[PDB]
DNA sequence: GTCGG
DNA sequence: GCTGATGCGC
DNA sequence: CCGACCGCGCATCAGC
């Protein structure tokens, strides 16, 4: 919170690109910077020592200046007056609804949370359900709450099959004293690289989960990635938790380490953490690492026994989850 | 919007 | 039904 | 300049 002002600033900057202007890189440039900045052991006192880091250019620059001087931006100031702009930007908060369905429903006349409500007709099933829980699903989830939530989740999965491998990942793996919610990222032996032998893996889990009220709702489910809704259950008297997004990631057993690098993040870390990779010659995701080809196709997955053996590759010291943050 | 070649 | 492009989210 | 900007699962749609 150093230079809480200036990365607000740009945050804002950044969702309007993305929601209104739908101008995706513009969207990351700003979420760069805002990460570069975040991270900056130093209050920043002007936009020219800011424009020392990488990711901030002459624009977000001057405009550091600009909040240094004024405490605040007026192209913000006339996105906020902006009735259109602001409309969209509130309804990109509901899940399931992005800068399109956003600006189609500004189109119709729906533009608060009281029209999505008498409009629940014109939804699909996740923007249903985004609504429907929009309060809770902005509310911060301790850690305390995520560790009882971790208890009953890797629990569940034990009772369904004693071999399954549940890790909690996102920010409660990077050691965050809160969450924005649950990233579950699931193993069995009998699913690997080399062949599924048993089928409904994740349904199982999924299934179990539902049968004890953790799952109240599922805003998407295939085969290997579940989307929805959980809730800690209260005891008698006292008020319910709010419910808790969450998310199931199966992945092949072989390349589990691909991929909980993948889910403990953050995204913009694994953003850097991949374009470094290209830099180096190889390609990321959360199944594997391949080198590059002169021709610059991808080639055969390379052998990785443990996080570090990612980092080994692509020549960065090795980073522990909580000093991935970024 | 920023960066590297 | 399929494929592929698009929206959305992680 | 000017091209590059991470990579992918699921829901939905158009075109067949
Ligand atoms: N490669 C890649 N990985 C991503 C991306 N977005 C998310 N991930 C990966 C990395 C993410 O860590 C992981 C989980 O996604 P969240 O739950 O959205 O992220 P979080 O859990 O870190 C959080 F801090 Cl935003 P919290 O949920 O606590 O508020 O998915 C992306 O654009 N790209
Ligand atoms: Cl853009
Ligand atoms: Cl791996
Ligand atoms: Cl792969
Ligand atoms: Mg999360
Ligand atoms: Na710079
Ligand atoms: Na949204
Ligand atoms: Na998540």
């Amino acid at each position: 919170t150093l230079n809480g002002g200036i990365t607000d600033m740009l945050t804002e900057l950044a969702n309007f690109e993305k929601n209104v202007s739908q101008a995706i890189h513009k969207y990351n440039a700003y979420r760069k910077a805002a990460s570069v900045i975040a991270k900056y052991p130093h209050k920043i006192k002007s936009g020219a020592e800011a424009k020392k880091l990488p990711g901030v250019g002459t624009k977000i620059a001057e405009k550091i200046d600009e909040f240094l001087a004024t405490g605040k931006l007026r192209k913000l100031e006339k996105i906020r007056q902006d009735d259109t702009s602001s409309s969209i930007n509130f309804l990109t908060r509901v899940s399931g609804i992005g800068p399109s369905a956003a600006r189609k429903f500004v189109d119709e006349g729906i533009k608060t949370l009281e029209d999505l409500r008498k409009n629940e007709d014109k939804l699909n099933h996740h923007q249903r359900i985004g609504l429907k829980y929009f309060g809770d699903f902005e509310k911060r989830i301790p850690r305390e709450e995520m560790l009882q939530m971790q208890d009953i989740v890797l629990n569940e999965v034990k009772k369904v099959d004693s071999e399954y491998i549940a890790t909690v990942c996102g920010s409660f793996r990077r050691g965050a004293e809160s969450s924005g919610d649950m990233d579950v990222l699931l193993t069995h032996p009998s699913f690997t690289s080399e062949s599924t032998k048993q089928p409904k893996l994740l349904h199982q889990v999924v299934e179990q989960l539902q049968k004890v009220h953790f799952i109240t709702d599922t805003l998407s489910k295939g085969e290997t990635k579940f989307m929805g809704v959980c809730q800690l259950p209260s005891k008698n008297d006292e008020k319910e938790y709010p419910h808790r997004r969450i998310d199931i990631r199966l992945i092949p057993k072989d390349q589990y380490y691909c991929g909980v690098l993948y889910f403990t993040g953050s995204d913009i870390f694994n953003k850097n953490m991949r374009a470094h990779a290209l830099e180096k010659g190889f390609t990321i995701n959360e199944y594997t690492i391949r080198p590059l080809g002169v021709t610059g196709v991808a080639g055969e997955p390379l052998p990785v026994d443990s996080e570090k053996d990612i980092f080994d590759y692509i020549q960065w010291k090795y980073r522990e989850p909580k000093d991935r943050s970024e």
